[PDB]
């Protein structure tokens, strides 16, 4: 939990309040006092003893890394040692659900539209990181109304939320019969894969032509 | 102590974890995962969550550890949903009331039933003989109990066809086709007199 001084990175997840100091900095004379500069936000602080703490829970959507900077000073309060960089790498927890761009979406389709080929879009938005699970978006159909002998007319790409006729779709859709259907979709995080996730619904409602 | 998800059925395409200290690696290895000397920490081939879903590893620095290092394997549909029967032999009373099963036609996926790997959904490809495009049956698509309709109520009649065949299929990824498996059974059914 000490050493030189020299370009470091640290990892500390959001949501953790501290409970012991970063690191400590050593210096040998002509260090005397330690000074802190950079994205400290009034949260990162270092003490003449060269004692680098974090002083209250981290953000990781407030700001996802802190570009500190730590030099060694004299007596004269005068460079002796670094400029060095210290980033700190604020870990991500998943602490936001995912939302649609839209609670209410308005479509059409045409009667014989080919299988899989997409006519409408629904997208969600998660303040989580994109690059892991917590900002990871999996869309799904929860509901097709009305809906004939548990039939799907309707798929969605899981990943991009793409609304595309099934082969029965395609097939049995028939403005005649039935001239507009209401699909809920659900999005979750984690990648859709847990139960230990965060979702949202929105409501689709196609016209066939 | 750390945590680390990796799926199955990925070859390694990058590293678990560097870290900082020599370094000795026990636990549930099963010689995929490695430690080297200086702890660049990495698996060497593709998990399978179906023989091990999570491998508890140990990091020791020489001292430091031993820690728990946690390998949670995620799932991928790799297993076909399966039918507990390739036959089932039902019985109705005619006039029984709609939607009251009669029957239930059940499958088993090896995959995680709390993903949409191991999420299945029941259907009624086919009801012979049938009427005028009439369905005398329905199914859960969630539970695979199969009731009559309400036609079917109003119309099953021993005296007139006492048998029927259903055929029920099921797939995984909760019923859409895109990167589903599917299995399929027969059902046949005898109206009994009201
Ligand atoms: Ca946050
Ligand atoms: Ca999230
Ligand atoms: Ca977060
Ligand atoms: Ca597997
Ligand atoms: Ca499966
Ligand atoms: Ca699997």
């Amino acid at each position: 939990f000490s050493g030189p001084l020299k370009p470091m990175t640290f990892s500390i997840y959001e949501g953790q309040e501290p409970s012991q100091i970063i690191f400590q900095f050593k210096a040998n004379p002509p260090a005397v006092t330690f000074e802190l500069t950079g994205e400290t936000d009034n949260i990162f602080v270092i003490e003449r003893e060269g004692l680098l703490y974090y002083n209250r829970a981290l953000d990781r959507e407030t700001r996802s890394t802190h570009n500190l900077q730590v030099a060694a000073l004299d007596a004269n309060g005068i460079i002796v040692e670094g400029p060095v960089p210290i980033t700190i790498e604020v870990k991500d927890i998943n602490d936001n659900r995912p939302t649609f761009l839209q609670s209410k979406y308005e479509g059409s389709v045409r009667q014989n539209s080919r299988p899989g080929k997409p006519f409408l879009y629904v997208n969600a938005t998660d303040l989580d990181d994109p690059a892991t699970p917590n900002g990871q978006l999996y869309y799904q159909i929860v509901i097709q109304l009305p809906m004939i002998n548990n039939v799907m007319y309707f798929q969605i790409n899981n990943k991009t939320g793409a609304i595309s006729l099934t082969r029965e779709g395609s097939q049995e859709l028939n403005p005649a019969k039935n001239p507009s259907y209401n699909l809920v979709i659900s999005v979750k995080d984690m990648g859709g894969q847990s139960e230990n996730s965060f979702s949202d619904t929105t409501s689709v409602d196609i016209i066939v032509t």
